[PDB]
C-alpha cells in the first residue's frame, strides 16, 4: 500500500532561547523548553491540587 | 563632636522573586540578581 506521506523538515530546532541562553553560559546546565516548564511549576504555583 | 546625631538606614531584602524560584528548583544554581543580570546579558550581544 504504496506512496506514504513524510514529514519533510528535520523536526525542531531546540535552540538557546531567552531562557536556555541565560540558563547555559551562567548556571552551567540547560533544560530543553524551559521557557515551557518555567511557565508552568509557575502556573501550577499559584492555584494547585 | 561633630554633631550627636547620624543618618543609618533600614534592610534590604533579597527575596527568591521571580526566574531564581525556577533556578534553585529545576537547575541548581541561584545566582543574586538573576531579573538584572540576565537583562545585562541579553543587551551586549546583539548591538
Amino acid at each position: 500500500e504504496d506512496t506514504e506521506a513524510d514529514v519533510p523538515v528535520t523536526y525542531g530546532e531546540m535552540v538557546l532561547n531567552g531562557a536556555n541562553l541565560v540558563t547555559a553560559l551562567v548556571m552551567g546546565k540547560a533544560v530543553r523548553s524551559l521557557d515551557d516548564v518555567g511557565r508552568h511549576l509557575l502556573d501550577m504555583q499559584e492555584e494547585q491540587l
